[PDB]
């Protein structure tokens, strides 16, 4: 029951291999960002997350847009929870290079932004490359959207970078030990972690893991040797990726009305990991059993819709169902279309 799935996967992978010149655009316009941002007060550290990374893809479907991160370390941070919200946090910090946006002891994002912004903004005009136009969106985070031609979209993220231990929130996050050790998860946490501003009070950030999410991606079997042969081929990344592409087409299909706004790639990744630390054995997940597996997910996920709960996989705590996050009403239509797509072996695949 996994012909139609396959051919989907098939049909995404050739638009992602595809030669394209989209990528190499990208790059010029990031390194001239990077090196004008270098050279200024409060930027001076900045730079990329991965190198190489200038080509991550949010969008699985939509393959000129293109979403890369600014990093910038911050020694010495004193995090405070904001509203017992376990997830949003102000910073604060002693002439450190991030003291122009200060409000007193609290670091202030919107003004962090605004001449990240102004930077870039004026950098862009003296671009003499190509048609780069930034335009202003009240998302805000993704903060700064660059677009590149007509097609080439890209988003620029500002996000800071802490050597230290993980935040408390985290203490009981990140349960992979049944599935990647024990021992995987204390090598992942003494990685550094990374803060984004918020889209509530207006100065909070809260924790980004688009690093360890890839990290757990590129190595995900219980089994060291997991997708190195075609001896144990397992179909893990298949099933992100439908989930994914499941949760695109519908947004676009139902772009007019409103309800499905709320929701994200970050919702489905969430509940997908849930379900490796449910299934953590390779067997759980054989290529042979792509459309089982598929709706193990699935059926999942319409579960968190209905119950209202999906925990932060970092965060236990953290609800991203929580109808003060996203209503009854939104999480009630997200599911009966779901539902209409898997009761009728998704009729939103063999479209485009
Ligand atoms: C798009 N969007 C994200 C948040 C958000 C809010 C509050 C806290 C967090 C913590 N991050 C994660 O759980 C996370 C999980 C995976 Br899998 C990969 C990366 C991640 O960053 C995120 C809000 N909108
Ligand atoms: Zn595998």
């Amino acid at each position: 029951g996994a012909s139609k799935l396959r051919a989907v996967l098939e049909k995404l992978k050739l638009s992602r291999d595809d030669i394209s010149t989209a990528a190499g655009m990208v790059k010029g316009v990031v390194d001239h960002l990077l090196l004008r941002l270098k050279c200024d007060s409060a930027f001076r550290g900045v730079g990329l997350l991965n190198t190489g990374s200038y080509y991550e893809h949010v969008k699985i479907s939509a393959p000129n847009e293109f979403d890369v991160m600014f990093k910038l370390e911050v020694p010495r941070i004193q995090l405070e929870e904001y509203s017992n919200t376990r997830a949003y946090y102000f910073v604060k910090f002693k002439e450190n290079p991030l003291s122009q946006f200060l409000e007193g002891e609290i670091l202030s994002a919107s003004k962090m932004l605004s001449k990240f912004r102004k930077i870039i903004k004026e950098e862009i005009n003296d671009i003499k490359d190509t048609d780069v136009i930034m335009k202003r969106k009240r998302g805000g985070s993704p903060a700064v959207t660059l677009l590149i031609s007509e097609k080439i979209s890209v988003d620029i993220t500002l996000a800071l970078e802490s050597k230290s231990s993980w935040p408390a929130s985290t203490q009981e996050g990140l349960r992979i030990q049944n599935w990647l050790s024990a021992k995987v998860r204390k090598q992942l946490r003494l990685k550094p972690f990374y803060l984004v501003p918020k889209h509530f009070q207006e100065e909070t950030w809260r924790l980004s893991f688009s690093h360890i999410e890839k990290e757990i991606l590129n190595n995900h079997g219980k089994s060291k040797t997991c997708c190195e042969n075609k001896e144990e081929k397992c179909c893990r990344k298949d099933c992100l990726k439908l989930m994914k592409y499941l949760l695109e087409q519908l947004k676009e299909r139902f772009k007019d009305k409103k309800h499905l706004d709320k929701f994200s790639s970050y919702h489905v990744k969430t509940a997908f990991f849930h379900v490796c630390t449910q299934n953590p054995q390779d067997s759980q997940w054989d290529r042979k059993d792509l459309g089982l597996c598929f709706d193990n997910c699935v059926t999942y996920f319409l579960q968190c819709l209905r119950t209202e709960k999906l925990e932060n996989y970092f965060i236990p705590e953290f609800n991203l169902f929580s109808s003060n996050l996203i209503d009854k009403r939104s999480k009630e239509f997200l599911t009966k279309q779901i539902e209409y797509e898997r009761n009728n072996e998704f009729p939103v695949f063999d479209e485009f």
